[PDB]
């Protein structure tokens, strides 16, 4: 679901910046499928409005998130 | 930058879904850098919140922005 996606990431970007990314806050995003983006990850661009992902620095700390 | 990057995506998020990725919206983004998405393009990832990317589908159609 986009919608719901879309919420998850915008409850992200406004709340957990900052925070390492845990399970615990994995399983709080109930929306599927979640990708996690590090620095340097090599991506085939195929934009999916269901698909959350979250970008991570290299230090697992969430920077920011959105559907795609 | 990031504040009048978040601005120009909301605004194509809000009036440009659907429409073709011509010269004319071009000229209407002034930030800079502006990234076009397409379809199978591969990217090397590394989150720049000033950075205003165009999500456009195989029609060259607009369906998303985000600031990243």
């Amino acid at each position: 679901d986009p919608a719901t996606c879309e919420k998850e990431a915008q409850f992200v970007k406004q709340e957990l910046i900052g925070q390492p990314y845990t399970d615990a806050v994995a399983n709080a995003l109930q929306s599927n499928p979640i990708r996690v983006l590090h620095p340097g990850d090599m991506i085939t661009m195929e934009y999916i409005a269901s698909r959350l992902n979250i970008q991570v620095n290299e230090n697992n700390e969430i920077i920011s998130a959105h559907c795609a």
